[PDB]
């Protein structure tokens, strides 16, 4: 459909630039060795708040959304699949299409396959890439379910523990 | 190549493979969930194989009994596909993906490079294409919370399989 979003992560000034070009002032980013974390407001009809994580060597981006009162959607982690890669001072996002919605003790789902197949098939992203996308999500789901379906847990297991302001 | 297709027919006691070889077969059981074959095989690694159809999951469970000199763990390799019940003949549409469970391990999804140059050259369609991977994925998640183990997988949510020993 759309190529791959790419977004922009600026720690210098606190910005991060979305898919659009439209930049967005952030209120704090942390960075370990193993992910970025950033918390900012939004203005998107949903939700208020965005906090995530960029995890590089698990081509990942952990989300969660602070949704509006009676607006709660039923995930407790959203995770986009791409690649996504550190900068000393900017990091920088791109989206494979594919996501992960996790109901923590309960379940993992793979969503938008059929937007990757026809990316790959009108030749917006290479095989290869295509391919890692599928890799990168099943190592997740793996992963996420030999951990009672918990990501933190999961992840915290291999030395990139995540954490949350909730 | 375009998708593998195989006949299992109970009548004659035949599997017939993606080539139109048909192998005698020992042993067919017919379950609710699946198809159970046991047959010989002329596999320069193997002599003899047991496999389960799993319709309901587009899975096909398989392990190998290997020649003295050529001997391996028995890990399960799964097959993805359409696999289609019949009351005398059943079959099966290979979708290229395929898992290695190495039990209370670890399970490797491979192929998945079959899988696009299929989707990509229109051997196969989006939808099925999508199926397939929502298959693969199913079947790793259920593998990966069950402590790795196919069976213990397939048991817990009412298809359990059984080898000979």
């Amino acid at each position: 459909i759309h190529p791959p979003k790419v977004e922009y992560f600026d720690l210098r000034d606190h910005t991060n630039t979305d898919p659009k070009g439209f930049v967005r002032h952030v209120d704090h980013y942390r960075v370990e060795p193993w992910g970025l974390y950033m918390a900012r407001t939004s203005d998107h009809p949903q939700f208020h708040y965005l906090e995530s994580w960029l995890l590089p060597d698990l081509g990942l981006r952990a989300s969660i959304f602070h949704y509006h009162p009676y607006h709660q959607r039923d995930q407790d982690h959203y995770v986009d699949i791409g690649t996504f890669t550190r900068g000393d001072d900017v990091w920088k996002s791109e989206d494979h299409y594919l996501d992960l919605v996790v109901r923590t003790g309960r379940d993992t789902e793979l969503l938008d396959v059929d937007e990757l197949m026809e990316a790959h098939t009108t030749g917006l992203l290479d095989t290869a890439t295509a391919e890692q996308a599928i890799l990168t999500a099943t190592t997740a789901i793996d992963g996420i379910a030999a951990h009672g379906h918990d990501l933190g847990r999961w992840l915290a297991s291999i030395g990139m523990p995540i954490d949350w302001r909730g």
